[PDB]
């Protein structure tokens, strides 16, 4: 089962952000309101906003951020990158501890989809090796939060920005730069070509097995070269000897060894499934990394 | 592709986990105002949960036998009794984060948020669907009974499910939040079967409706049917039939492609009939059957 994190740390954080006729979501940390710059554009500032020339030209009062019925009085505020850091004269009781972290391709993470300020759904996505997320975020989503949680804290990772054509999503960190090679104006995008994340796809094979499923399986091995050169052909990423590292625990549970699993997923790309599914699926799925795995397993 | 499976935000239900143990038997519960709801299984020492007289072994059990924990925190227990499969313990303390609430009992084929929950503390959440048979497939470890279900419209948390037991096909089975068991199953440690799953009808034209509002609409053909037909074709295929409840749902998704419920029962239909023939809907050849109507209308229109 694909699981997210319980949401309700980052729910108390959430705020509704206007400016002019737009509106989205904020991020609300002690007391420093974090949104997505674009905020401030208008229709006509779109296409190639000079941000730091239209920032300028704002004062707090433009600004109307509310939680909740309560409305927040901006101070000050200032740009990091694509986010803008909204200074409010209330620190937020329920600020969680947390962090930012900027992910690594193939690394997954809850998303808190908001529309005005309100949670509406909590789901799984990964960072595709392309630096896209294939997210269900609407009109109004932008400035939800992607997170994990490890302990008490909260680690966020991702704010949504924008929609490419192809209906995969891109954002930033929590330090406004963009994932990817992406920009805020209104544009239609194209993304690198994606690619499979060979590492996970592994994972969830062993999934597959500790759950009781061995029809892939084979009585074959490879060398993770042989792997790789396949891999590639088929647009997985390649498996680095960390990635073998990583997936010993599932490993050792199973007794499979790792290259074992790598010609059976060989065998998998090259035949086909054949009309079979694994673990309910047509299509391999690669967004549960190894530890998403190992901690419901 | 494209639609995925979301969960409700789960903070107003965090905010009510509790744990509850009597002896070494340790599971969650719900703490609503001043009330404590779990498993009634609690009671029941791992040798017990074999053959066990609840009444019998209730009537041994006094307030201060249950331990109940806000985290670290003990509540206070003042009384106790039992309704059906759940416990109730009343408890000295009105729960402060309490949300506007209401208890439910689902029907097959809808979907709920599950908070699975350990010692109290919640884990993870994700979307189930109700199978015709009364099991859902979820992702449960040895002490997560307790960990309930639920849907949340407007500032209401609507609760449908408690988890109770795992079955040996390594799916799951529990009650509603007054104690009433989904299906023919049993609070006992016994081996206990399920009945042959079936495609949940409903589910399937919800899925049919969704493709259509993207654009994605070669399946319609130019025929209607009867309801009665239809149940009487789809059930040779090991799908549902459908009930009156099933076409009202479908009312609004009708209403927004224009397409009356019985001409897409007649589309599925011939797609049970004559199969896919090598074509896709949405970007696959297998029809999914886990997404309700009220998940589409959130994930087509918001």
């Amino acid at each position: 089962r694909k699981m997210a994190f319980p949401s309700g740390k980052v729910e108390g954080c959430m705020v509704q952000v206007t400016c002019g006729t737009t509106t989205l979501n904020g991020l609300w940390l002690d007391d420093v309101v974090y949104c997505p710059r674009h905020v401030i554009c208008t229709s006509e500032d779109m296409l190639n906003p000079n941000y730091e020339d239209l920032l300028i030209r704002k004062s707090n009062h433009n600004f109307l951020v509310q939680a909740g019925n309560v409305q927040l009085r901006v101070i000050g505020h200032s740009m990091q990158n694509c986010v803008l850091k909204l200074k409010v004269d209330t620190a937020n009781p329920k600020t969680p501890k947390y962090k930012f972290v900027r992910i690594q391709p193939g690394q997954t993470f809850s998303v808190l989809a908001c529309y005005n300020g309100s949670p509406s759904g909590v789901y799984q996505c990964a960072m595709r090796p392309n630096f896209t997320i294939k997210g269900s975020f609407l009109n109004g989503s932008c400035g939800s939060v992607g997170f994990n949680i490890d302990y008490d804290c909260v680690s966020f990772c991702y704010m949504h920005h924008m929609e490419l054509p192809t209906g995969v999503h891109a954002g930033t960190d929590l330090e406004g730069n963009f994932y990817g090679p992406f920009v805020d104006r209104q544009t239609a995008q194209a993304a690198g070509t994606d690619t499979t994340i060979t590492v996970n796809v592994l994972a969830w094979l062993y999934a597959a097995v500790i759950n009781g499923d061995r029809w892939f399986l084979n009585r074959f091995t490879t060398t993770l070269n042989d792997f790789n050169l396949v891999a590639m052909k088929y647009n997985y990423e390649p498996l680095t000897q960390d990635h073998v590292d990583i997936l010993g625990p599932l490993s050792a549970q199973t007794g499979i060894a790792v290259l074992d699993m790598c010609a059976s997923l060989k065998e998998l790309l090259q035949n086909g499934m054949n009309g079979r599914t694994i673990l309910g699926s047509a299509l391999l799925e690669d967004e549960f990394t190894p530890f998403d795995v190992v901690r419901q397993c």
